[PDB]
């Protein structure tokens, strides 16, 4: 399949080179996989989700995304026009309030919820969790992310936007999950992106067009935007049978575009998520 006039990040993940505008992908499109978006919620009624999105848990009075961040991230995972895995099932878990903030205790509870809730769901091709969030180092937060991964979910987490080593941030610093840095359309490390040996992969994160609340769209930047590209890619590859939840991060690194990024500090991987799709 081919989507013309695609957002640059989608084109980027199906090309060896930057600057293209067509996203080439296998038509299976993540059908049969599920991705939990652990964030400010998802506006499930947005037409771009085609009914494939639902809220399953909130930690605040409302399940509504009153911010937009979670809706944007979900759209990069699986919306029709802006998503990597256009057929995946999206589950919203609202651990962040409408200002984008959340306590570590709530975030931990939300991860434990996903580990159990996946047993209530039909996800024959596997389960992914996308965590576009984080703060300072916490052993407890890292442990919760490790439990979620151990339970059989492919966990992808944002590296953080501090232009610093991600070893000091959580869940970015947890070794057993997939920690995602951000790049721009010219294959430079995004100026805000964290780095360090704990990073596993980079994904597009500067000027990412996706869904927004009120049935709208907008372009924003962050490692929060790179993370759902990697989560959607994992769901797509699991549907194709090319990897499993336990090995998807390593497989994505195995098959990444290598050495293409600029301004990568010594000690940080130079690897950009790539679907290697061949029509």
């Amino acid at each position: 399949a081919a989507q013309t006039n695609a957002p640059w990040g989608l084109a980027r993940i199906s090309s060896t080179s930057p600057g293209t505008s067509t996203y080439y992908y296998d038509e299976s499109a993540g059908q049969g996989s599920c991705v939990y978006v652990i964030d400010t919620g998802i506006e499930a009624s947005h037409p771009e989700f085609e009914g494939r999105a639902q809220m399953v848990k909130t930690y605040y009075y409302s399940s509504r995304d009153g911010n937009g961040h979670g809706t944007h991230c979900a759209g990069t995972v699986g919306s029709r026009t802006y998503g990597v895995a256009k057929k995946t099932q999206l589950f919203g878990v609202k651990v962040l309030d409408d200002n984008g903030s959340g306590q570590y205790s709530t975030i931990i509870a939300g991860m434990d919820f996903v580990a159990s809730d996946k047993n209530n769901r039909n996800c024959p091709k596997g389960v992914v969790a996308s965590l576009s969030l984080g703060g300072g180092y916490s052993s407890s937060v890292n442990s919760a992310a490790a439990r979620l991964q151990s339970s059989g979910v492919m966990v992808a987490v944002a590296a953080g936007n501090n232009n610093a080593d991600a070893r000091n941030y959580s869940p970015a610093s947890e070794p057993s999950v997939c920690t995602v840095g951000a790049s721009d359309r010219y294959d430079r490390r995004s100026s805000f992106s964290n780095y360090g040996s704990v990073l596993d992969i980079f994904g597009p994160g500067t000027d990412i067009l996706s869904t927004w609340i009120g049935g709208s769209t907008r372009s924003i930047s962050g490692t929060s935007m790179a993370t759902p590209h990697v989560a959607g890619l994992a769901a797509y590859l699991m549907t194709l049978g090319k990897t499993t939840a336990a090995s998807a991060c390593r497989y994505i690194a195995d098959t990444a575009n290598k050495g293409d990024l600029s301004n990568i500090p010594f000690g940080t991987v130079n690897l950009l998520a790539y679907n290697n799709y061949q029509a």
